[PDB]
DNA sequence: ACGTAGAAGAGTCTAGACTG
DNA sequence: CAGTCTAGACTCTTCTACGTA
């Protein structure tokens, strides 16, 4: 928990991240945006909402994933 | 037309599975620890709410007709 | 042919069907459609134009790669 | 703006790569039919001749308007 | 500096076998 | 059965190796 919860998620990198949700309000606002703005992109913009929410429930562990996300890049 | 077209074309999807498939790293690194940490973790339930708070924040009006349309649609 | 051609195409048929195609024409409509009208599809679309071209260029070849594309969902 | 609208909306895309990539079973297999049994045989010449074409088949309009700016962007 | 062919791959969006 | 959570066809764009009369 002293910087170890590192370690502890890079066990999960070397798998696809998908995160299935299920939501009637959130499917319907993605969905009547993507057939109204032409272009939208409904998963990314579901990537913004849930990774912004999701920073606010859990700053710590969200900084740490975000941190070793960022430094994965090769 | 009073800007209800947006309860009208919302009710366009009703019945279809309101399945979201999101491809992030973080946010799938820390549902992964939660789950393998804490005893009787729901990581769906979790990303849920992560996400529908999220998109409350950054669609209010809209996100508050689908709320509405949601909880009225299917409530029996 | 004599349906030889169908053995040497079941050849090929346990492989992603991707074909790349650079067309500035193509490329142009296809992009202002998906930024002008909500929810195009632009390689569905572009599938549907590529399936008509051959359509009408090897006629007797598509509809006997039709067939066993049809028939291999069982 | 005079319905010369498209043009301008296909100009911001021009410098881009245009690349188009197709899914579909049929227009493979046909396409690697006639590369195996074609000596020196195109292919994805073929399949940008054939895309072409149905696209001036289907929105005639916007591929006249995107040939003319193709034919236009070098020379 | 390079148009373009194939090949490769991060992601998409729904599907589906599976629990609660 | 409503949701889970991962699986898969398929989307689109980048990448690589390569001759550009």
């Amino acid at each position: 928990e002293e910087e170890k919860i590192k370690n502890d998620m890079l066990k999960y990198i070397e798998k696809d991240p998908k995160i299935g949700v299920w939501s009637y309000p959130a499917f319907l606002v993605l969905q009547y945006l993507y057939h109204t703005v032409p272009g939208f992109k409904m998963s990314r913009t579901a990537k913004e909402a849930l990774e912004k929410g999701l920073k606010e429930m859990y700053p710590t562990l969200f900084t740490i994933a975000e941190k070793i996300a960022k430094e994965r890049f090769k």
